[PDB]
């Protein structure tokens, strides 16, 4: 109480912070694009800066809870912070970030198909795992892995993002039990997490091998996970039921297919990942280490 805990309130002043446009509203907050010109001199540096949709106390909280996370990431895959503006005169909180121009991976991968090939998408799982690597050395679970959360710098550059709804493991516990869940992406989630709620780096492994497949998909458009699946449950299905099918076809070895072109090899660790054996799946160091193995075993 005595001594309210440490922020840096004139790093990003709100007045000195220019909207520009907004970049979207999703899972990821409500993010705009602004320009940081203290100077006001037109010159500074575009930020993206992620704000919360409902400003109630617990998102908040939550909000805090991610900028913490976000704040202690400090990684060439992760989404660069840069501070905190508290804005409204000290009476909100928006988040400060770097600008990445590309957008989602999800996003480049469809806008940008004249600039990708097999060793680019490599190159990307690549990066991914290493970014999960390094959270796992904080304890942290992603819970969201998915390419609609990943950046793009650049045509060699991804970074993680989306740290919404990230989770620090229990000292004493290799799994977090979420005990008030919301809205689920229910199409990356391991089967532990559908049928006990209980996430851990395992499941982050899970979600990782449907961004493997997401990124060898990229060619088509009745082949994202969400799709796919409901071709195999019944497009007629709505509500929970979808739910029951999902669980009663991963339970029982259902999967999604093999892309088309893509590397028996490549199918293979997206099918070691999507193990219901929550202990076989790879980490995210073997996984690293393969597809580097993978790569540098081309000619050349
Ligand atoms: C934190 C951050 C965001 C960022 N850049 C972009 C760029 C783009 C691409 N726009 C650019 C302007 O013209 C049209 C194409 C974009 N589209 C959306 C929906 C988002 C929002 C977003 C998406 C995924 C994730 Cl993980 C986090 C997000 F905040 N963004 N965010 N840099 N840094």
């Amino acid at each position: 109480n005595l001594y309210f805990q440490s922020m840096d309130p004139t790093q990003f002043e709100e007045r000195h912070l220019k909207f520009l446009q907004q970049l979207g509203k999703g899972n990821f907050g409500s993010v705009e694009m602004c320009r940081y010109d203290p100077l006001q001199d037109n010159t500074g540096e575009v930020v993206a800066v992620k704000k919360l949709q409902h400003s109630t106390e617990e998102h908040l909280r939550d909000f805090e809870r991610e900028i913490e996370i976000l704040k202690s990431l400090q990684h060439d895959n992760i989404v660069k912070y840069k501070g905190v503006c508290y804005s409204a005169g000290r009476r909100n909180l928006k988040l400060i970030m770097e600008y990445l121009p590309y957008g989602s991976l999800r996003d480049y991968l469809q806008k940008h198909k004249e600039r990708i090939d097999h060793i680019k998408l490599l190159q990307y799982t690549s990066q991914i795992c290493k970014g999960m690597e390094y959270l796992g050395t904080k304890r942290y679970i992603h819970r969201d892995l998915a390419t609609r959360n990943i950046l793009v710098e650049n045509e060699n550059r991804v970074k993680i993002g989306d740290f919404g709804l990230t989770k620090v493991l229990p000292q004493d516990k290799e799994y977090y039990k979420v005990k008030e869940p919301g809205e689920s992406p229910i199409f990356w989630y391991a089967p532990e997490s559908l049928t006990e709620s209980k996430f851990s780096v395992a499941s982050d492994v899970w979600s990782f091998g449907v961004v493997l497949y997401e990124l060898f998909t990229y060619i088509e458009k009745s082949k994202s996970p969400p799709a796919e699946f409901m071709r195999m449950i019944g497009n007629d299905k709505q509500g929970q039921m979808i739910v029951f099918h999902l669980i009663e076809l991963l339970k029982n070895n259902g999967r999604l297919p093999r892309p088309d072109g893509c590397p028996d090899e490549i199918y293979m660790i997206m099918t070691e990942c999507w193990n219901n054996n929550v202990n076989q799946r790879p980490s995210f160091r073997d996984l690293a280490l393969r597809v580097d193995q993978i790569r540098d075993n081309m000619a050349g």
